[PDB]
RNA sequence: UAUUUAUUUA
């Protein structure tokens, strides 16, 4: 992209002014804003930061990107346009075979656009994948060409078909 | 089985 990005994954613990005094770091700030609910007024974990030299923008995702906060690991990518077709593009999947990896989930649905998240729960006990997970596509669009083609079919190797719908 | 709960901002 160029000069706006979009922080994810910021602990609920961060101030607005933590937020911008850390991306204030890598140079100057033309805006940038703590995304807040609109009635409560509390941070929802994610925030923007548009940079005036795009140079810092990437300078940001170089550098930023993966630290470490609380219990939080931020990630810091590119703000896709702002529009409502972006919106409600996330899948729940169930059903996966436990071997399968995050890389190969990835591979599996990307088939069907561009992977904004994707995330495969793991037992907190024994470690194990429960075969469930989520991922977010670029496009609302995308998400449901996926359902349509994924939802009750079972992946390359798989002996238990899997269901996938919006999250 | 709902995520690092929560990726598009008067």
């Amino acid at each position: 992209s160029k000069t706006n990005l979009i922080v994810n994954y910021l602990p609920q613990n961060m101030t607005q002014e933590e937020f911008r005094s850390l991306f204030g770091s890598i140079g100057e700030i033309e805006s940038c804003k703590l995304v807040r609910d609109k009635i409560t007024g509390q941070s929802l974990g994610y925030g923007f930061v548009n940079y005036i030299d795009p140079k810092d923008a990437e300078k940001a995702i170089n550098t930023l990107n993966g630290l470490r906060l609380q219990t939080k690991t931020i990630k810091v990518s590119y703000a896709r346009p702002s529009s409502a077709s972006i919106r409600d593009a996330n899948l729940y999947v169930s059903g996966l075979p436990k071997t399968m990896t995050q890389k190969e989930l990835e591979q599996l649905f990307s088939q069907y656009g561009r992977i904004i998240t994707s995330r495969i729960l793991v037992d907190q006990v024994t470690g194990v994948s429960r075969g469930v997970g989520f991922i977010r596509f670029d496009k609302r669009i995308e998400a449901e060409e996926a359902i349509k083609g994924l939802n009750g079919q079972k992946p390359s190797g798989a002996t238990e078909p899997i269901t996938v719908k919006f999250a």
